[PDB]
């Protein structure tokens, strides 16, 4: 079962410590547009793991911090997460939080996180130290210690990546970009083993206080549809530079035949409609069929695919053959043993072909052998249905 397989997505709180916020000189639109910017970095490294981080807090600590932050990263971390059960979570719904602290931690730590603590009240938490003007580097520090939350441990010697560094490895100083198969494995385990339930409700775009980013895969407010680039986008029907759905004269899927139906976009939704097909019982190829599940059976199309271009089906007498039930000619009831054909019934038991334009009842060599196909047409308002002559409307 899955999971695993459905898009997933964390309903995350941010907070900026006070040291933050006057290393940032008190400058709160430039503490918060790097944090979006953050986000968005962060939610581009989580793609191929089919989880988004949606951004529904985010507080400034501009006056004074609300727990006491010191420089032990361990002793941070669960003061905040007691914090976070004890004094936020009553109030503001949230799957996990990050502290953004401007402290400077012991040694050359930048973050800490509890291991695979999704959803849990008092651990799904983790703490990053903004330690360079680089978000292409915070940010891949807020994506590992989110990545420890999930589950994944450091990577071992012996994970992946191409080019640049692994999310996980414990030790980077370039930007990373991609996790190893090894964390997207333990990942893929945490989640089989732990199943935390929080993560699978898709949050309201009007929750989201991070501004819009077309492009994202998530429909925010003033977008209609989001399925990222253009050069990106699977979906026939949204306009991925403007996140706008495609107008209602916009074909998507072509009829391929008389037996289908084209689907155009609906001009208020993203995807392709699904592929309707003409409905069973309708006309098809200049009166000569039914449609059946979007094909148009005829003896005559089924001579051909027996026996080639220069067949066609047998003139109407050979068929009473059939009323026979002897071993070459007859009808099988539905289990379907050999019965004589009742004379409405004949076209549907044993086939016969003809070379074009003469006259000869043959029979293709056959084993069984070849009956009319399910939903043939037998005569005008008939088809074949489980071995017998009968009308649309059954219809079917
Ligand atoms: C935070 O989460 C749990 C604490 O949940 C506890 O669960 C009960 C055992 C009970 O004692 C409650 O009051 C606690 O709140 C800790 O992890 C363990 O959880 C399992 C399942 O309940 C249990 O078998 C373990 O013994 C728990 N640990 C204990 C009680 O020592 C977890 O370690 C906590 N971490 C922090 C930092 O608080
Ligand atoms: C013609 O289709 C029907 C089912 O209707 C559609 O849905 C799909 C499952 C697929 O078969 C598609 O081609 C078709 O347009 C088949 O009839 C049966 O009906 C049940 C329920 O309606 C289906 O779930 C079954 O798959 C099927 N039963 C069995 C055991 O055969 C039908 O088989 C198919 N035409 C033939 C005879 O091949
Ligand atoms: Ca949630
Ligand atoms: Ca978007
Ligand atoms: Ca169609
Ligand atoms: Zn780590």
């Amino acid at each position: 079962d899955r999971y695993l397989q459905d898009k997933k997505y964390i309903e995350f709180y941010v907070i900026v410590d006070n040291r933050m916020y006057r290393y940032y000189n008190n400058d709160k639109p430039a503490i918060k547009i790097k944090v979006y910017e953050m986000i968005n970095a962060v939610n581009t490294k989580f793609r191929p793991l089919k989880i988004h981080i949606a951004l529904i807090g985010l507080e400034i600590w501009s006056n004074k911090d609300k727990f006491e932050v010191k420089p032990a990263a361990s002793v941070t971390l669960k003061s905040f997460g007691e914090w976070r059960e004890t004094v936020l979570l009553p109030r503001k719904r949230n799957d996990n939080a990050q502290l953004l602290t401007g402290i400077d931690f012991n040694g050359n730590t930048v973050g800490r996180a509890y291991i695979g603590s999704l959803c849990k009240t008092n651990e799904s938490v983790a703490i990053v130290q903004d330690y360079n003007r680089r978000i292409s580097l915070v940010a891949s520090t807020i994506t590992h210690e989110l990545g420890h939350n999930l589950g994944i441990h450091h990577d071992k010697a012996s994970c992946i990546c191409i080019p640049g560094p692994c999310i996980m490895l414990k030790k980077r100083t370039a930007p990373a970009f991609q996790f190893s198969s090894c964390s997207i494995r333990e990942y893929r385990e945490y989640l089989l083993r732990d199943r935390p339930q929080c993560i699978l409700n898709k949050p309201l775009s009007t929750d989201i206080v991070s501004p819009p980013i077309c492009g994202n895969y998530f429909v925010e407010v003033g977008e209609e549809c989001d399925c990222g680039s253009p050069q990106a986008c699977q979906s026939a029907c949204c306009n991925a530079a403007t996140c706008q759905f495609k107008g209602a004269e916009t074909e998507c899927r072509v009829a391929k035949d008389d037996c289908d139906l084209p689907e155009l976009c609906t001009g208020q939704s993203a995807e392709c409609p699904t592929d309707s097909l003409q409905r069973n019982g309708h006309p098809c190829q200049n009166n000569q069929s039914y449609c059946y599940n979007g094909t148009c059976p005829t003896l005559t199309n089924q001579c051909i695919t027996l026996l080639g271009p220069h067949f066609t089906v047998s003139p109407k007498g050979c068929f009473n053959l059939n009323m026979r039930g002897d071993d070459g000619s007859f009808c099988r009831m539905e289990d379907g043993t050999k019965i004589p054909c009742a004379a409405k019934d004949v076209k549907c038991g044993r086939l016969y072909c003809t070379e074009k334009n003469t006259m000869s009842c043959l029979i293709p060599p056959n084993p069984d052998g070849i009956m009319a196909e399910p939903g043939t047409k037998c005569g005008d308002g008939m088809v074949c249905s489980k071995g017998q002559c009968v009308d649309v409307q059954t219809a079917y």
